């Protein structure tokens, strides 16, 4: 009688471009849009909603707890609660975990749980309370500082990039390739459709005129070989990790509405899928882009499955090194991971991409029939997170 | 059957003032600690932590995950997980309840829980990525606006503690003599040395000297009730919420460790406790100073136990109004409610409050033998939390 | 022995349109390119140049002395001197004037003086020494700070537009009409290549591309009626002054080079006039655009001229509402009143204004052989300024 | 015969240390309290004020000319003129020559002319217009960027001060002994009553106390060559020029009343002096000190007189070296300058500084029976400027 939790519905926003389409479009405004998503493509009313629990890593200038601005706005009644959470890029993976923890524990019935970023509305900061009597100081881009940076080595998540390139011995002709691939396959999947079902259009409110925006903005149409190729190295001058081969800086939100089984078989719900295990594991930040590595073996550990075991994979593409290394070393079939591909062609909005990577092996799971399916990503400061899930 | 985790061990540091003895240190110093000295309080070692969580209001500036920055420069190793979350007031109470769910569901053994706020280090900041074209632009103070104003009726926290005072027709008198009756217990408490025990040290690095800081800072010794009646409003000019019978700006952070009841038998602790339930509820963002009656309700409920069980209770005190009116509808006798003093002398550092206060009720109930106590908090936006702890 | 000052040659940047073709362009770069072309077109080599004077209104975060930078980068020798100033709109002209003191009193044979604006880089600014120990402060616009904003009444500029307006029972279609005619003036006076011969292009020095510009950007091609009338009122809300019957903000430089009668005989210099008088006066901050009512009958009682011998007058249009108050009570054809359009068409750089109207004056004298020419502009603060010259 | 033009009276108010007694004083309220009295010292109507120069260096956030601020503010009507100039520490000296310049072309009949400056108000500003897309950037402090950092060379002054001390042979044991000896003839004049009769007290309006300043507050009492020669360079690391060989930051205004000699003998006013002669030459940026030698020889020249002739010479003292050089190449006897201290005691209030040093000339002429004499300053960007005085 080991409780167990099943995702019945689930949504996101397109991702937009860095101050392209959602560039004044705060992260709650985002987050709303999406629980009114996941509660109607459930047929589950707004009132019936325990708590929302959302993934972000740049709330600063928002307001108090952007996650109850989210839940508020959507119409969750106000006897409901609503947290934010930070685990960075695991956060709106790491947020559904948590939601299934709030009904294993019989502490909630009902949970929306994901994430939701804005990196354009980030603000710059600097601490001025003592005062500057005089000089100069720096104003902060807080994106980078709090989203981008390791906090123990003082450089860019790039430069872990870098750092797992030589270890792995990966050329800049390998992460190109995988590159133009995640962008070649992007484009494939959005022209025959296959981000329609998971994306919900999203209204930007306009004094000239309400633009809705339905399509992920970041993926490059025909991208080439030799596009990448011309590139410059982006964080080490005799480096191979480009603005080309990294994925970008991206806002959107992300979510799933979360039961357990005996729920959902009472509402007469099909649900997207059971929530078998999850794991998160930390690794050496210099190699960060390694986490999901143990995080993924730890998770098929849990569910007492193989690699092989699995049908699909989505492992996100914070770089092409990383994307690569995690990949060689795990073994599974490249043509089962990122088929519709991945972050470096979708992008990267931090907080939310846990959530938006399971959105896209959830409705891929449902449209190929996959019975078993994997969802992981890398966390700077040197961490992993992976969820395993079955379709009922 | 039913899991049982116990909290082995806590510490917190003294609750330095705004812009006082933690003018300048970075929360996750706070926070690495009080880390180090949960461990070494329980007998355990930092390589056996799998999770620390740690709740945090306002991160800006601090750079990626100060959870993580927290964890490691205590010494607990890579291979460990750390992560922030924000339920703002309710945050450091509520890791508690989530790090005891990671034990529940068995994806944990040992967890450290609680939070860290240095409001004296939030920074201020602006959106200037589009620039601004025309025309002046507001410098926003993040402690202001992410943590004290309310999102939805743009009005400070103050101001729902004045919609209290009214509601329940709160005189001021009543709110000046339980603000002067704060800083007389928490005074005499700490003259006694009763916050010895849950204090740990924090040595403040120099240039011109270390400072070691063991001692509550904002507790006002001598304070008069003529001092607390001169005082003008601060929120409504016909008002009666001033600075005096409010709590103030603060720095300090404050954890547990937690692990299966079991775990502590095999390794010889005896715990500060057992969590036997917790509870969060929502209200009007308008009233949130209610917050704690449907959440303590709740948890007792959830415990089997009537209000009359319990032996000691702090109920986190942002506002004499709020604090009042928690009071009078639970009925508990307030001989028992906040012994030692609360926030109004004490401090409220936003994001560690919840663990401050279970602090001090896990080493009250140790001192004078109590079976049964309560925490709980009011949290802006509309919430509240609260934990069942009883003696083992 | 009347002194007897000419100007012998004279030149201007195109205005630039608010962050347009200049907008990243310092005032001083604008400044040194005019002073090569003055220096250039007389014939004099920029050794001989005595001093350099340059109304700025905005010099803001460009660093020392930016009179001496434009100077020194167009090859003005160190031993020279240079300086700036500020009577607001007037400065442009009025340090004509004040470059014709130098000479008249002994002090300098030869001066480059006009003015120079970038009301594009004009930052934003605080005051931030004592620092800010809690609450949001304000970023101030130094362009509408500095620029335009009445330092007595409190309001913009245009608000003492409105003002003028009602004085003299001005329609919003006398407004409009006159906003068009201006336009439409200087669409044929550009069309027709009117302002080659004053205009020195100015290279704005990119990375991805050298662009020449030679042509003023801000002057609307095809105005109507039709399209003015459209227009809200941009200062009060049931006003009459708008976006389209006012000039806006705007980037340039102009100068001119100015010597003794008897130094342009020498040197087979043709001077474009003799400066034969000027006037600065003062009235009402909150009617300031009257301003060149007293200056224009002061300059021409100065110059024993009355207003019927004038062939040629320079008004500068910084709003309709004023530009139609002192064309009315002056009396002055106004067929011969800025024949190729003004300000509302060509834009208003403010400290550069003054020289930018001088040198349309000067250039139209020469073209259709005027003896008799006049300058004015109101100022803000409630001031005007006035030039007479002749040609020789 | 040649137009003679006189100093009616003069007023200057006490100098501020830099965030001191006049911290949160705008400039023009200081100025307006020196124009008020300059009018009361002579027995001159406020009316009778044909037009208000001010030199101002540093104007960032002031409002609209602060020169016809302080104008209004001290009861010059709006029928009057006023504008702000900048030649850097120039200034206040150059604006006292071309107001000259007015009365002796017929343009005007009484003119006051001074400095003022305010670098504690002096505000930090960044250009945001285009907006910061992404990354860390600069607020810069514009009483540095703009009134003492080199546009061409991009150090500080006191680096300019460093390259007169090589090229000079100055050793740092000869500008110690001179800022112990300014500060000796600085204490020693203040506490004699020599500084009286040129003070006009300026009232600072508190809230809990207005508070009269009428005493140079920078000048330390009791200055040895101790304290002198134990500070570390200020500008080179192997450095000469430190805090105390250099004048510093400080607020302050002056000014003095013109009209002609014949006016004054109208008006029976006993003039402080006449106005013989001035001039302003260019030298090398690099060694800007070295103004004041051209500068004085030039205006010496034109007044006909031979250095020996001088009975007393105010040189402005920013920095020892600078100093030391001039009277070290001009020969003039060093008793008879700065004989009430200097800059380095009293303060250096860049666009008020020139005007300062006149104050003290004309009022110590008086009292010691002293017929000819001389001020002058150095220019940041290479230059001089200097006046000759003979008493009448």
């Amino acid at each position: 009688s080991t409780p167990s939790i099943v995702i019945a519905s689930a949504a996101r926003t397109a991702v937009g471009s860095f101050n392209g389409a959602f560039a004044n479009t705060p992260a709650h405004e985002l987050g709303a849009t999406v629980i009114s998503a996941v509660l109607e493509r459930a047929g589950v009313a707004a009132g019936e909603v325990n708590e929302v629990i959302l993934g972000q890593v740049l709330p600063a200038g928002e307001g108090q707890n952007p996650a109850r601005q989210a839940a508020m706005k959507a119409g969750v009644p106000q006897e409901a609660t609503a947290w934010g959470m930070n685990q960075l890029a695991g956060s709106g993976l790491r947020a559904v975990a948590l939601g299934m923890q709030q009904i294993a524990t019989g502490d909630a019935s009902i949970i929306v749980a994901g994430g939701m970023e804005s990196m354009s509305m980030a603000p710059h900061c600097a601490h001025l309370r003592g005062g500057v009597k005089m000089g100069d100081f720096k104003m902060i881009d807080t994106m980078i500082k709090d989203g981008l940076t390791d906090a123990f080595y003082g450089y860019h998540m790039g430069t872990t990039a870098e750092n797992v390139a030589k270890q792995w011995q990966l050329s800049r002709d390998e992460q190109d390739a995988f590159a133009v691939a995640s962008q070649n396959k992007a484009e494939a999947a959005q022209k025959d459709g296959r981000f329609k079902d998971e994306i919900v259009p999203f209204i930007v409110k306009g004094r000239k005129g309400d633009i809705t925006v339905d399509a992920d903005e970041y993926i490059r149409h025909g991208a080439t070989l030799d596009s990448m190729a011309k590139l410059r190295p982006a964080f080490d001058k005799e480096g191979t990790v480009t603005a080309g081969n990294a994925s970008g800086l991206n806002d959107g939100a992300a979510a799933a509405l979360l039961m357990s089984e005996a729920e959902a078989s009472r509402r007469g719900i099909q649900p997207l899928g059971r929530i078998v295990s999850w794991a998160t594991v930390g690794v050496d930040p210099k190699v960060m882009g390694t986490g999901p590595i143990p995080a993924s073996r730890k998770a098929l550990e849990r569910a007492g499955w193989k690699i092989g075991d699995l049908d699909l994979v989505e492992a996100n593409e914070a770089f092409a090194a990383q994307a690569c290394a995690v990949n060689k070393d795990l073994g599974w079939d490249p043509s089962i991971v990122n088929v519709n591909g991945g972050a470096i062609a979708i992008g990267h909005p931090i907080g939310a991409s846990g959530a938006r990577i399971l959105n896209t092996l959830l409705f891929e799971m449902k449209r190929r029939g996959a019975r078993k399916g994997l969802a992981t990503l890398c966390i700077g400061g040197g961490m992993g997170v992976a969820m395993c899930i079955e379709s009922l």
